[PDB]
């Protein structure tokens, strides 16, 4: 179920590709919601579902007094939320310009509920989230495996693999804490954690099991209107700030920075995206590379662009896994497609056999991703 | 006229500093409004005056209906266009959402007026702007030689320099064409030019090469869109022929998402992308080691730049030379409790006890004309014009 | 059906030959004008047919009043307009020295209408020509691929492949745009885009290790027109459709150096300019060199310059030529008794030549341009032991 | 004497400049009919006088009926011989197509007169043309010595000199062949000797360190001919004198059709277009390479295209041109009266140009073969 250069590839060639690939100089992984679904995570679609099923007042006000969606479109489960927050800032700044002190109520209620659904669907474990004994659960059956498999396909004098994802929650950090592996996601210390580029370039020397981490959703990173961000336990941050977001139902000020909103200029100085995409750009600009994606929602405009440039590195055999790939092709054939859907279907249909895309379906899940990677052989020896 | 922390600067120190800079990763120069008078463009003051003198009847909406502006800011011209135009677009979008007709029409006409006034001086040529081979006029002569000095100091194999501009003029294209150099600016192609930001990470090689990275900061006349939000660029002729003239002198004729300037459509990710990416490349450029940054003759009318510089002081390789014609007057004004944001910002910046702070109070000497006049030229340097004579002689043959 | 050096060869051996050639030092293709015929183009014979059908009564009157070309000659489709245009300039210069004013109009009609027809057939699109989003057309599905196989079959320390052709159109920058490929065309700048041979010494590379490709267009181009400024400029083509195409088509003015395209027998008519002087020079620098192979689409071979040099260039073993020629049995039977045209004799010249260095292919559908495109096997990736 | 940049120069500086100019990667010499005036040659004015005297009547038909030239224009001797010949042939083709026998014969007579005038005076050997070993004549001895000066000054391992001629006679080649020197002008063979362009991209090598060079012919030759093959079949002069040239030159009236190739006759067909267009072409390729100098001697700049090429080369900022005019003083005197043609206007304007890149060496006798030979030095090792 692998397509490259407009032609199919066989299982033996797939295995040879994998075996050759594991030993390349550099390897990296990015993934969307191909795994968080099993763990119980919530995506933007679930945010829309909850907003539909819990808020009739604001949704009805939008439907008629603003006319920002139709019933059929909402039923189709395709409405956007990040652009909705952008237009919410538009409306509310217009109100603060002309000072309409009634609309402010509804729009700030919408923002409160929205950012609530954003920063309150990242737990996956209820109020147990702040407790201890987290990584040990077996619900990470395959997750943990991945990290292990990617710290054995190595030889002395090689850099650690780089990892990317779209996870709001901290599932993979939980697996790391379980396995005792030395991850890295920007900060150092316990009492004080401050952003520093230099902290992203730390490597260990045995006198090893480790790996890297980089979240697109980013922020345990709290800013109490102090122009700075710091990190401490989920339990402390819970006892301190988000407790007030439990039984108050008040307005949401942008104290601590999390960025699901598309219009970056809504927060013109957002400074967590830059590092993640600097890392991604560095990862593109190298031969002997590999990127995997599996049911990665092609919904970001800035993620469908660097990849088209990335195709111009041949040994960058960019990989795709998408069980529901029929929708994009069907839309392209008749009536055109969306923006990122068109971008990815254009990525695939580049004459190179380097571009590799998987649309197998039931076999494209995270289970295939974990199982396909084999374990290393220390001494191949002479096989003749 | 030049002071370095109360000290005196001589020719030897300047020559040593220039020589040290010439062997650095990046070398560049910057010019402000004072030195950009000759380019032929117009500032925000001209646009605001023309708007308030050509559509006085619409001053009510900015205050009497939406509070977009005050009177003191308008009285002393303390309004930055980008904010007002952005608010106009916000009101237009909300009017579209709310099916409001009168406000829609008012904002459409206001946008038309501001566009008509702003677009005037961006051509740099006028009626003959559509004509190809625009470099025939001598106005661009000064643009050519200087560019050479920005790259002539680079030895073979050295990293190419960069050029930064404040306004949205397009003199660099014609200057490079006259000199015969190409610049990578996202756009690329012949028929369907599109914006490749990966284009930055490229280089040339010799089988058996100097260039520069071109950045368009505050918009552009040649910028546009094609019915798909995809960013395209085209030579000046088609832009001045098809759509620009209609906008200028077609009365009531405006549309939706077709033009990208100045910082206009940020509520749409597609446009914003361009400015965000250019700023990202700038910000990660200063993160380089052994890099030289220049802030020359700048009024510091922006807020993000100053805060970014303050937060980026961790780099021990920051050197700044700024021209400021009138300093005693501004010091007196701020001391009494007056002054604008720019004056306060520059005064605070200059109050750092460092030996890298240089202040120039030569007045008109800060202008481009005076700077050119003061400089000498080599005897053997080619300054005379011979292409015109050769072309005339060739045409004379029959 | 398939021959190499006067003997018969099988398809598998030809495929092995192609695979072995692909790894040599130099690669490049000479897409015959007929390659663009499928892209909406037309041949010189089609131009003759159009010029006959648009002026039927006038053509008949000219034929029966001066008999430059007999009606039977056109009926059999054995007319060479390439000679006709040189004939026309000859006649009209003779008259202009004779000053006959009445005769100074029919030849104007013939020449200007021929130029209009050539340019119109070279547009390839028509009214939609100026509309953008070209590359999305499915027709280029092969042409597109043709330019992606010349960057994957190369490694560090190798030259930049170049593309020869005999086409009016610009259908190489179209794929370039559609795939972001830099097919260096020898031009610099955009606002005033002028050709410069010095641009034939630039190649792309990856700083942290990029792709590139060259361009060699023999048959001029529509965009290449000069106003007696002895210069050629490259501005867009949609920009053109309103500029001069309709204008000249709907102005009815005397002909001049309207745009630099060459229908006519005299190739050195360009005795004043340089274009003609910078599209063979490197051709000769190419075909004669160690580890070289000039690809061709095989039909006709009806020139006095390129083929003349091509045959004589074979004196060194490294050069190889692979061509297709289905017309083997019929042509052999016709030429066995009697003689043939210059082109037919030139092409059958190599039948007597037994050099394995030359190749010929046939078999009808097996000898199409699609076979040429598919005969560019993918570069070795993840090699293993079989 | 010598004027560079509008100022005179001394002998020492000129000698130093000439000595330093010998660092060229490739060396070539350009010649023509200008240098043959002082050795007893004939000019175009003599040719026109001979034509008018032999067959004056013809001058009428072309001059008045066909308007091939004005009466005063003809009297001024401003008709290009090859162009008039070619357009007479074009008239003949017109007559063949449209069957106007009167003009056909009236033009056959004119063409026969033209070839009787040019071919008869071009053999330059009389009855010795049919003889062999024509290189033993002492009349060319001086010329032979000049060749030594061009080859004796080149160190071993350097490129041998090249010879360019603007006329279309083999007298210089006959003189040079007496020394057993080999020249590559794209010809080879004995019994069917032909014209081959690949010779321009091939050369010999020495394994015991002898003489080689390239010759270029532009305006035709005394031999170049044809026989129903569209080729260039060069053979020994005696074959030609015994085959068809005998029947043409001295006979009362005789002319054949598509048989002759000179002095640029049938440019209305491809046959010669490839020849000339591939012999002057390489001359341009000589100036393509950077840092190469060209010398002009015995050439009157009789073609506007040559001035066009010179000016186009001058457009680049790294090109230098040296101009030799045998009759500069006469040209200045003639144009001082307000007359002169387009070529005279162009050359006078170029001379008046005040640039340091213009060098003029013209004093009448100083531009002749004898003065040119005397000015040049002799080899130091040559016995004296
Ligand atoms: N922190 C930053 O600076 C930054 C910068 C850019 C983008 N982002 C975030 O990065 C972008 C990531 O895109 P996302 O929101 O779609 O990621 P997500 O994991 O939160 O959501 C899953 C996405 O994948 C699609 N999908 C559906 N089924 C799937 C499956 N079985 N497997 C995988 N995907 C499936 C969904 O349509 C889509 O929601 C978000 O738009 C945005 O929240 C963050
Ligand atoms: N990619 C980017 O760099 C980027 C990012 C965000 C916005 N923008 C653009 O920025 C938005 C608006 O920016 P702007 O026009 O307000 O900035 P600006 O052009 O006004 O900043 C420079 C100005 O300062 C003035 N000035 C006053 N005193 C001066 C002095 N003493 N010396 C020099 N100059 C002096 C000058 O007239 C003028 O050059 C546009 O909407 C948008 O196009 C660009
Ligand atoms: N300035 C320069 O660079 C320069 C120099 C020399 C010549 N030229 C020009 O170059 C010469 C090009 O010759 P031409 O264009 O007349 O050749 P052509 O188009 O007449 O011949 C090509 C051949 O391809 C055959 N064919 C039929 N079907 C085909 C198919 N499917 N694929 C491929 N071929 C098929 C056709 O029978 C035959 O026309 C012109 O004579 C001349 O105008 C230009
Ligand atoms: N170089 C090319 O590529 C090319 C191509 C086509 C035609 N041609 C023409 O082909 C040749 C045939 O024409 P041609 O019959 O006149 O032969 P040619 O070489 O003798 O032409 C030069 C003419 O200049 C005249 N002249 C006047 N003043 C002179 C002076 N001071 N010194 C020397 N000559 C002086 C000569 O009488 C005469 O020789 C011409 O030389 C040349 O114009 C050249």
């Amino acid at each position: 179920s692998i397509y490259q250069g407009g032609n199919k590839l066989n299982e033996d060639d797939f295995r040879s590709h994998v075996y050759s690939l594991c030993q390349l100089d550099n390897v990296g992984v990015l993934l969307g919601a191909g795994a968080s679904v099993g763990c119980g995570g919530k995506t933007m679609k679930d945010v829309w579902k909850s907003f539909k099923q819990n808020y009739p007042e604001l949704l009805g006000a939008l439907i008629d007094k603003y006319l920002l969606v139709s019933q059929i479109d909402s039923d189709n489960n395709l409405v956007n939320v990040e652009l909705l927050i952008d237009e919410a800032t538009k409306f509310l700044s217009v109100a603060k310009t002309r000072r309409c002190e009634d609309e402010e109520e509804e729009f700030r209620k919408i923002l409160s509920s929205l950012y609530k659904e954003v920063t309150k669907a990242a737990l996956l474990t209820g109020e147990q989230f702040r407790e201890k004994n987290q990584g040990k659960k077996d619900a990470f059956k395959y997750h943990k495996e991945l990290i292990s498999k990617l710290i054995s396909n190595r030889q002395p004098g090689q850099s650690a693999p780089a990892i990317f994802t779209t996870n709001y929650d901290l599932a993979l950090e939980w697996a790391a804490e379980d396995l005792g592996i030395q991850l890295f996601n920007g900060f150092s210390g316990l009492h004080t954690r401050q952003f520093y580029p230099q902290n992203f370039d730390l490597a260990f020397r045995n006198v090893h099991y480790h790996a890297y981490l980089y979240k697109l959703h980013g922020s345990t990173w709290y800013q109490n209107d102090s122009l700075t961000v710091n990190e401490v336990s989920a339990s402390q941050a819970y006892d301190e700030y988000i407790n007030d977001i439990i039984n108050k139902d008040d307005f949401y000020r942008g104290q601590h920075l999390i960025y699901p909103g598309a219009n970056k200029y809504s927060h013109t100085i957002g400074f967590v995206y830059g590092e993640m995409f600097r890392r991604f750009g560095e990862f593109i600009s190298k031969p002997q590379t590999a990127l995997f994606i599996n049911g990665f929602g092609f919904g970001d405009y800035h993620i469908n662009r660097i990849i088209l440039g990335a195709l111009l590195n041949p040994s960058f055999h960019v990989v795709i896994y998408y069980p529901e790939l029929k929708e994009a092709i069907t839309k392209v054939s008749k009536g055109g497609g969306s923006e990122a859907e068109k971008a990815i279907v254009t990525l695939k249909n580049m004459a190179f056999n380097q571009v590799t895309v998987v649309g197998g379906g039931s076999k494209a899940y995270f289970n295939s991703f974990v199982e396909h990677l084999p374990y290393p052989v220390l001494f191949p020896r002479d096989n003749i």
